[PDB]
């Protein structure tokens, strides 16, 4: 297991524009195109992202290319965020993957409410962190995925991903 395999499980792979769990136009391995309800705006973002006229469909290679960029962006983002970087750098490599996963799903604004979880994670209070992480819109809206990511934070193992 690694961050790519982990996110591939959590995000799936779809080669045609689809709506994610929040109803937003998405493609590939959880590549968010736009929060706009306009399918044409999503097709425009797709064409811009890939550099050709895709008419809402891409190849596996193109999906994986966006995925590589998106994972990279998630990590570089964390490292640029003064609240996230110190916690991320305190973690072991497995728990870092849980952090990348969460930011990939939610974005940095998405994780702004996680201040108390962040402190517990930096303190290595793993069970307490795990309890706090589940008290969230995140957990309630995507419980099966959140349970996996939380188990990863709690244990520093890949047990939740088999
Ligand atoms: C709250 C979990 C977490 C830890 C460290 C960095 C990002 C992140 O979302």
């Amino acid at each position: 297991m690694n961050i790519f395999e982990m996110l591939r499980i959590d995000e799936g792979l779809r080669l045609k524009i689809y709506k994610d769990t929040e109803g937003y136009y998405t493609i590939g391995i959880g590549h968010l195109l736009t929060k706009s309800p306009d399918l044409n705006a999503a097709k425009s973002e797709l064409d811009k992202a890939i550099g050709r006229n895709c008419n809402g469909v891409i190849t596996k290679d193109e999906a994986e290319k966006l995925f590589n960029q998106d994972v990279d962006a998630a990590v570089r983002g964390i490292l640029r965020n003064a609240k996230l970087k110190p916690v991320y750098d305190s973690l072991d490599a497995v728990r870092r993957c849980a952090a990348i996963n969460q930011v990939f799903q939610m974005g940095e604004t998405g994780v702004a409410g996680f201040t108390n979880s962040l402190r517990m994670l930096q303190q290595k209070r793993w069970d307490e962190a795990a309890v706090n992480l589940a008290k969230s819109r995140w957990y309630n809206q995507t419980p099966d995925r959140a349970k996996r990511v939380i188990t990863t934070f709690r244990t520093g193992t890949w047990d939740a991903y088999k």
